[PDB]
């Protein structure tokens, strides 16, 4: 109902945003790991050294084993299963149950978190990149098709973990400015086209399909701003110029080790901004997102201030994860194929510098084909 919605998710520093559902009749309670950067609904389904609990299927009087398995590969870990299906509900999101896919997770490698106190993950991207193959539904699908939700979610998330998750609108008490809104390029991964990424204003000077070598996508299920090989060096060698005046590991930039200071006098204002120019809706137009060192300098678990650096390469193309996601307001508007974002009402604070979804700018392409 909105407010009802508001604050529905929780999550440790770092180890990702869930929302508690329920599966089954009767209802068995999991967090569930919000991920836009995939397409499948999967739940530990079997003990496991970091699962305080799990779906049994025999405990439900409405589970319909598929017959089928499932494999699926991220970034990180990987797990496989059985397929199936289920009655799932969002105690803190829409007042609807729907019969959904259900992946039962049997064996996992490198997937859970210890303490992160999820058990499953919400793959919220589009059909054609569900595994096994695009015939298998994805939950939100579900959802849209089954009963009156609107074909679009919107995700607050916080960081200083909490935040928020419109399912079917948008809940204007928790954004300021305005909306701006850039095109999802295909319905995959959310993809979407960068057409600038400015250094404290300096011009990466790169051709812009070079930010979007092979794609560009917005995962709220990654925790890095990951960039292209090319991209991502010219960014680094920037950030370690723009703050030399200090001492740093050299595997600190490649994110294997921490950087510290003491409490409250952490050198923010040598860290750069970082502004990526999102592709607008229409001709030649732009905006932009402002991102600062709050937000790709992660802070680290003594009582020193520590912080890991959160912008990593990546070979398969740009990834806006939470470094990126945490600050704004962020609109998955399905039904008109297109991203909002607004600067958030948790963004960061810092007496001088601030966040921003700036716009609009101008033009003269920058896709990878
Ligand atoms: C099946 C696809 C939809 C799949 N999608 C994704 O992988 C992106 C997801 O967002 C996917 C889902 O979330 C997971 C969380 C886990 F703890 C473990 C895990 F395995 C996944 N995320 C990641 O892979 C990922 C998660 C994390 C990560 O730390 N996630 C935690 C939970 C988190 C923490 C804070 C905030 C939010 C989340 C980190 C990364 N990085 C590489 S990093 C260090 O930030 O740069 C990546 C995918 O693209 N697979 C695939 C990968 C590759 C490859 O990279 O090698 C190649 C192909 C291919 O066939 O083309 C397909």
């Amino acid at each position: 109902s909105f407010v009802e919605m508001v604050d529905n998710l929780r999550g440790k520093s770092g180890q990702g945003y869930y929302v508690e559902m329920t599966v089954g009749s009767p209802p068995q309670t999991l967090n569930i790991l919000v991920d836009t950067g995939s397409s499948n609904f999967a739940v530990g389904a079997a003990p496991h050294p970091f699962l305080h609990r799990y779906y049994q299927r025999q405990l439900s009087s409405t589970y319909r084993d598929l017959r089928k398995g499932v494999y699926v590969p991220y970034t990180q870990g990987k797990w496989e299963g059985e397929l199936g299906t289920d009655l799932v509900s969002i105690p803190h999101g829409p007042n609807v149950t729907v019969r959904a896919n259900i992946a039962a997770i049997t064996e996992s490698d490198k997937f859970f978190i210890n303490g992160s106190n999820w058990e499953g993950i919400l793959g919220l991207a589009y059909a054609e990149i569900a595994r096994p193959d695009d015939s298998l539904e994805p939950f939100f699908d579900s959802l849209v098709k089954q009963t009156h939700v609107p074909n679009l979610f919107s995700l607050q998330l916080c960081g200083a973990v909490g935040g928020s998750m419109i399912i079917g609108g948008i809940d204007h008490s928790l954004y300021t400015g305005s909306l701006w809104y850039t095109p999802i390029r295909r319905e995959w991964y959310y993809e979407v086209i960068i057409v600038r990424v400015e250094i404290n204003g300096q011009d990466l000077k790169m051709d812009c399909k070079e930010y979007n070598y092979d794609k560009s996508i917005v995962d709220s299920g990654t925790t890095n701003l990951r960039l292209p090989k090319k991209v991502f060096e010219a960014a680094v060698k920037s950030i370690k110029a723009a703050s030399s005046t200090e001492k740093f590991p050299d595997g600190f930039w490649l994110g294997e080790q921490l950087v510290c200071w003491q409490a409250g006098t952490t050198p923010w204002n040598i860290f750069p901004v970082i502004s990526l120019y999102l592709m607008g809706e229409v001709t030649n137009q732009s905006f932009r997102i402002t991102i600062l060192p709050q937000q790709y300098l992660r802070p680290v678990e003594s009582q020193d201030d520590c912080y890991k650096f959160a912008i990593s390469q990546s070979s398969t193309g740009t990834v806006m994860g939470a470094v990126i996601m945490e600050g704004f307001y962020v609109v998955f508007d399905r039904a008109r194929k297109r991203i909002g974002f607004a600067v958030s009402a948790c963004h960061v604070h810092d007496e001088f510098r601030t966040a921003a979804v700036e716009g609009p700018f101008v033009t003269l392409d920058c896709g990878y084909n």
